[PDB]
């Protein structure tokens, strides 16, 4: 009823081993976006063929929560990073209560808010995945971080095949009225659940070795290698084979090879360190599309540096978060940069190349010669960790409906999901103002101004994996720092504002490789 409510508030975070349940209530609110209209959208005749698009904005809004943060606090990702090998989400709940459509009337400069208790919401969610999946591209519009914080549904919109600024026959236009959809007044709510497939549990840990130092360091292999072609003491050749052992385990026989790679340039965190041109662009790492050049952002899973080089990151291999209160346009000191070096143990970095590889054949009179292989591909034997999840990160990215897939895991970082969640739009219903005494078949254009708020409710239930180390010296946790300072680690300031100092990765805890 008008006076009843048609749902509670739920923001918890239960442990139960093995599983953790996170609920998470927000209050939303839903503009009425593109005047009720379907408008079509291209790029501007003075694009670049790099960002030449076409597609459709449409009046609906939709729900996304494809964030970690949107469900776990601080405190819980701590809880679940240090103390856990790995998890993956298992169950979806998804709650729409307390709907309030209300008019405005923005009349002589003054604008005055009525409650409309008989318009409605119209609410669906893409069970069948008909429509464009865009809950898979690091949007803004999610759900804040801070419970209490309230926070605008996005406007939904899809791009389609596009030629340039125009559009070619194979595109598609989608209607999202022409799908079955359910009608909310103040009273009434919405509930839909979900199940995940079975997915690999994410790595929340860091390899205690590397992929070259798995050998015995006392005993030395039974197998020869080559380790001289001259023989020392002048120039005379002979072939030497030597048995490697501790002192060369550069030179030992391993069955494993570090995962592919696609080199990228580096840049330095020190301004002065790095070359006086404009090279964001062309020095960049993309690939090539339909004749249109993409970054390749963020890209394979590499390490954004080797050993004592943190201030070295690759020109777009790294997630790049924004400061609080951050504009969209900023300098290094005003953004989080999050650092892959935890997988240097089996992925080659990210700035350097794979290795070398013989490109002629020698003889006596031709010396040997050399390529260096700045983009391998997968190779028999190759072992490698995918990108860290982050707090603030995805969670899930929808897999392309292709014939062939490698390996899909979603290259932010994130669960790959044949059939991931579905989209939830959201629409609020046109109500017509007075329309004219006598008949007309114009389209009608004229509606009294509305928008909507109401409360969201997102349960997952995720699966944990445990821990079962025979580590014996203490692990690496998170941890926050215990020093005085202005402003408590991860809570509001003086002003209200919640803050997010630093990202968090996942990968405390050690594995043995």
């Amino acid at each position: 009823g008008v006076g009843n409510a048609s749902g509670n508030w739920h923001c918890d975070s239960t442990w139960l081993g093995d599983r953790v349940i996170t609920t998470s209530t927000r209050t939303w609110a839903l503009p009425t976006y593109n005047n009720h209209l379907y408008k079509q959208i291209s790029s501007q005749s003075g694009a670049t063929n790099d960002n030449h698009f076409f597609g459709y904005s449409t009046p609906w809004g939709y729900f996304d929560f494809n964030r970690f943060h949107c469900h776990f606090s601080p405190r819980d990702w701590q809880r679940l990073i240090n103390n856990n090998w790995g998890f993956r989400p298992r169950k979806l709940r998804f709650k729409l209560f307390n709907i309030q459509v209300k008019e405005v009337t923005t009349n002589d400069g003054v604008t005055t808010i009525a409650n409309n208790l008989t318009s409605t919401i119209q609410v669906f969610s893409d069970s069948e995945y008909q429509l464009p999946y865009v809950l898979g591209s690091a949007h803004q519009g999610c759900l804040p971080p801070f419970p209490a914080d309230v926070f605008m549904i996005p406007q939904y919109g899809y791009l389609t095949l596009n030629n340039g600024s125009q559009s070619v026959g194979r595109s598609s236009f989608y209607c999202l009225e022409y799908f079955p959809s359910q009608m909310l007044r103040t009273g009434n709510n919405f509930e839909f659940s979900y199940t995940f497939e079975e997915v690999p549990f994410h790595s929340s840990y860091a390899h205690s070795q590397s992929l070259d130092r798995l050998m015995n360091p006392l005993i030395d292999q039974y197998l020869y290698y080559l380790a001289r072609t001259q023989s020392t003491t002048g120039s005379t050749r002979e072939l030497q084979f030597h048995q490697a052992g501790p002192n060369t385990m550069a030179e030992q026989s391993k069955n494993w090879l570090p995962g592919p790679c696609y080199r990228q340039q580096r840049l330095s965190k020190n301004i002065d360190s790095n070359n006086n041109s404009n090279f964001a662009w062309t020095g960049a790492t993309k690939y090539h599309l339909n004749g249109r050049n993409s970054l390749t952002n963020p890209g394979v899973a590499m390490a954004t540096n080797k050993d004592d080089e943190d201030q070295f990151f690759p020109i777009n291999g790294v997630l790049v978060f924004g400061k609080t209160g951050a504009a969209n346009k900023t300098t290094l000191e005003n953004v989080l940069m999050t650092s892959e070096e935890e997988i240097k143990t089996t992925n080659p970095v990210a700035t350097e190349e794979y290795g070398v590889v013989s490109s002629n054949l020698q003889s006596s009179t031709a010396g040997p010669q050399t390529q260096t292989v700045n983009s391998q591909g997968a190779l028999p034997g190759m072992v490698w960790q995918n990108r860290d999840v982050y707090l603030q990160g995805p969670i899930w990215a929808k897999i392309p409906h292709t014939d062939g897939n490698f390996h899909p895991s979603p290259l932010m970082g994130g669960f790959g999901l044949k059939h991931p969640p579905p989209q939830i739009l959201i629409k609020n219903t046109p109500v017509p103002a007075n329309p004219p005494e006598v008949f007309t078949p114009a389209k009608f254009a004229s509606f009294i101004t509305q928008y909507s708020t109401g409360q969201v409710s997102v349960e997952i239930e995720w699966e944990l994996q445990k821990e079962n180390s025979k580590r014996w010296n203490p692990e690496i946790q998170y941890t926050s720092n215990y020093a005085k300072s202005n402003n408590v680690e991860f809570a509001v300031n003086n002003e209200g504002v919640y803050t997010e100092p630093r990202p968090i990765g996942t990968r405390y805890l050690t594995r043995n490789l």
